[PDB]
């Protein structure tokens, strides 16, 4: 299986699926700046799935390990930014990660078996 830009659409259907889950609602969208206003105190770099989105869309991701490091942002953020470990919107990022990491992992495998196959013989 060494298509080298199957990654792509993978990771768009994957991202679908995220979408679906009731779990991503808090992640669709920069976190809200008006009703947290002590955020970026806490964040450096926001990140959320609109934007891993786009920038998918965009041709901005060159590999499905740029992508992957997008998406392990929003949960760190997340862990970051929560007063406590029994939080709502955290509780949800960690049902969230453990779908995505279950989701991904075929996808990056695939990914870099493609590349070394390509330079099988260089
Ligand atoms: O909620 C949102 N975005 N993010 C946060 O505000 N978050 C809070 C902080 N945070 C944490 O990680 C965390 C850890 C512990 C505590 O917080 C990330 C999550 C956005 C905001 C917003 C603004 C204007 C119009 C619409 C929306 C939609 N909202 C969610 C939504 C999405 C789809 C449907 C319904 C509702």
């Amino acid at each position: 299986s060494y298509d080298i830009q199957a990654w792509k659409k993978q990771c768009e259907e994957l991202l679908n699926l995220i979408f679906q889950c009731e779990d991503s609602e808090p992640f669709r969208q920069p976190v809200d700046l008006l009703e947290y206003p002590d955020y970026r105190d806490i964040i450096d770099t926001p990140m959320d799935f609109a934007t891993v989105r786009e920038t998918l869309e965009a041709g901005n991701y060159e590999s499905p390990m740029e992508l992957c490091k997008d998406v392990r942002l929003i949960f760190s953020n997340s862990k970051a930014y929560t007063p406590s470990k029994r939080s709502r919107i955290y509780s949800m990022s960690l049902r969230l990660s453990a779908f995505f990491e279950e989701h991904i992992s075929s996808v990056l495998s695939d990914y870099k078996s493609a590349l070394r196959f390509h330079k099988r013989n260089t």
